[PDB]
């Protein structure tokens, strides 16, 4: 409900989802998984912190155009999943990039809505 904070939260996830794309590109070129405890755990926990905040604004966000309760829950899960998958060389490019595009698509609609 407080939307310059929501703005920054959403812009924060946008930045982070872009970062996830670069991480995926790095594990793929390098053909090496990132270290679970030194890289993956801390990263996914930092993503969880942002998501925990954005969940506090659930009631507002679900009411913006293009959003609803179900779509909000899938968006969160999709972002969590990407935050992990981007660290694995075996992650499918086809499925990862499709899910990333879908997440950036939702995030933009939210950004428009909270603005
Ligand atoms: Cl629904
Ligand atoms: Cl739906
Ligand atoms: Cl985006």
């Amino acid at each position: 409900h407080h939307h310059h904070h929501m703005n920054d939260l959403v812009e924060s996830l946008i930045y982070e989802v872009n970062n996830m794309q670069q991480n995926f590109e790095n594990v793929k070129s390098q053909q090496q998984d990132h270290d679970f405890y030194q890289t993956v755990k801390p990263y996914t926990e930092h993503i969880d912190s942002i998501l925990n905040e954005i969940k506090l604004h659930r009631e507002f966000i679900i009411e913006v155009p293009y959003m609803n309760s179900r779509k909000f829950e899938l968006l969160i899960a999709n972002i969590e999943q990407l935050s992990v998958e981007c660290h694995f060389k075996r992650t499918s490019r086809k499925l990862f990039i499709e899910k990333l595009k879908s997440v950036q698509y939702d995030l933009q609609n939210i950004l428009d809505g909270v603005t």
